[PDB]
């Protein structure tokens, strides 16, 4: 991705967009009782924990595009992926707007609570003055949509959330991107079907773990990833994608039913126009984080990419016997003899890809269902249920979020989420952690479920 053109956004007569100075980021109760590292990320170029440019930073993550045009490996990978995909029969017909808006099963209502976007953001307008969850109303949301149009510009703000000590420092702080609220509503009519395929189909004909549940989904991937496992990771994954990966997005879309017109907000995704703060500025690639179904096309695009370098290192490999997972750039996968990510990787640099070895590793040493993580988490079989696999979350970042919080008055759902998570860790762990939440008059007047119970509902949920 490469951000083509960029001025003060009163030269093109928009408006400043007023974005959060500081963090709603606040030290916890639990602050003190557990130990932890992250801080808030900055969000000011004021920061006096930056030892670094603030903005240069934040947008450093567009590495540049590699110009090049569709190759061989892209089509067959295309080709074997589509092919996956068929299997599915994901119908390319608009999703009915209330479907689209108001939810339906395999797709989320359209979040009330994040920013409209582009103009609404500019004149105080914010979702719920649009829609009403009781009402289910479309005719304020059909007068927007006819009255403002399409591609709208994007709202790029800084994320709000806990970093490590490097990136805070280095203020590398993520960017989303707030589709206006006609985009957002316009794109889940196009491929709401497909997202809803998706969020149905987790697993290795999708390629996608997008809406999967872990307490789940984890004890069926070692099924699903036969041989030997590959896994690695990337660096600002979204926004190194070339023009190139959305050309090959737009051809799977194709073979799937898609007319060109409908591929056209790939289009929309790839050449974006964005508002942050004062400025304003063009990008050709990378994809927009924040964007109506940015984490599945980030999947299925990673599915043409990993296929792809297959092919150009490994003349003569099988894709069908190639097995993976994508949660946006996040990948595990697996095939029946030992494959070099470090091969892998030397090619992606060609492709103007960041990857790198699996969890911060030095080298690409050979990946293992015990060091393999996937969604941050680790995988680790019931001692007395073989075949059921926990999802295990880290005790370190569980105690990285409990010592934050956002608003004290969901104290009780976000240290019952921690959790549901926590758990998993094994019962020595879970008491210790319950044990330190009590040591807090706060974590005496939560209801905290007994491990017991959480065990039970786990092994019944099945």
């Amino acid at each position: 991705g490469e951000i083509e053109f960029i001025e003060s956004s009163k030269d093109a007569g928009f408006p400043v967009i007023n974005t959060p100075s500081k963090t709603k980021l606040e030290p916890s109760v639990f602050h003190q009782v557990f130990e932890g590292n992250k801080e808030p990320a900055v969000l000011r170029s004021g920061d006096p924990r930056l030892k670094a440019n603030f903005e240069e930073a934040i947008f450093s993550k567009y590495i540049g595009n590699v110009n090049t045009h569709v190759d061989e490996y892209m089509l067959e990978a295309v080709d074997h992926y589509a092919g996956q995909l068929a299997t599915l029969d994901i119908s390319t017909e608009p999703m009915k707007l209330e479907d689209a808006v108001y939810g339906t099963e395999g797709l989320e209502a359209l979040d009330l609570t994040t920013s409209a976007g582009y103009p609404y953001v500019a004149l105080g307008i914010k979702k719920r003055d649009i829609l009403s969850k009781k009402t289910k109303d479309l005719t304020k949301l059909k007068e927007c949509m006819d009255k403002y149009g399409l591609n709208l510009p994007m709202v790029t703000y800084v994320k709000d959330e806990l970093r490590s000590i490097e990136k805070v420092a280095k203020g590398k702080s993520r960017l989303i991107e707030a589709s206006s609220l006609n985009d957002s509503v316009a794109m889940r009519q196009t491929f709401g079907n497909l997202y809803k395929t998706f969020h149905l189909n987790p697993g290795v004909v999708t390629g996608s773990a997008v809406g999967c549940d872990p307490d789940l989904f984890w004890s069926k991937i070692p099924v699903m990833l036969d041989g030997h496992l590959i896994a690695f990771d990337y660096s600002g994954y979204d926004a190194s994608l070339s023009p190139v990966w959305f050309a090959c997005l737009k051809m799977i879309l194709e073979k799937l039913g898609y007319t060109h017109k409908e591929t056209n907000y790939i289009d929309y995704l790839c050449n974006s126009h964005h508002l942050y703060r004062d400025k304003h500025y063009f990008v050709r690639g990378g994809m927009p984080s924040g964007c109506s179904g940015t984490s599945i096309f980030n999947s299925m695009i990673n599915n043409i990419i990993i296929r792809t370098l297959m092919l150009k290192v490994y003349k003569g490999i099988d894709l069908d016997q190639f097995r993976m997972i994508a949660y946006g750039d996040d990948v595990i996968a697996s095939y029946p003899w030992p494959i070099d990510a470090s091969l892998l990787a030397e090619a992606g640099k060609g492709y103007g890809l960041i990857m790198t070895p699996a969890d911060k590793g030095e080298c690409y040493n050979e990946v293992t269902w015990t060091n393999v993580t996937f969604l941050k988490r680790y995988f680790r079989a019931d001692e007395q249920y073989p075949f059921l696999v926990h999802p295990v979350m880290p005790m370190k970042d569980i105690h990285e979020s409990i010592r934050w919080t956002k608003d004290p008055k969901n104290t009780q759902d976000h240290v019952r989420s921690l959790c549901l998570l926590a758990w998993h860790n094994g019962e020595h762990e879970y008491e210790e952690f319950i044990r330190k939440i009590r040591s807090v008059p706060v974590g005496r007047c939560l209801t905290l479920p007994a491990f017991s119970t959480l065990r039970r509902k786990w092994l019944d949920s099945f």
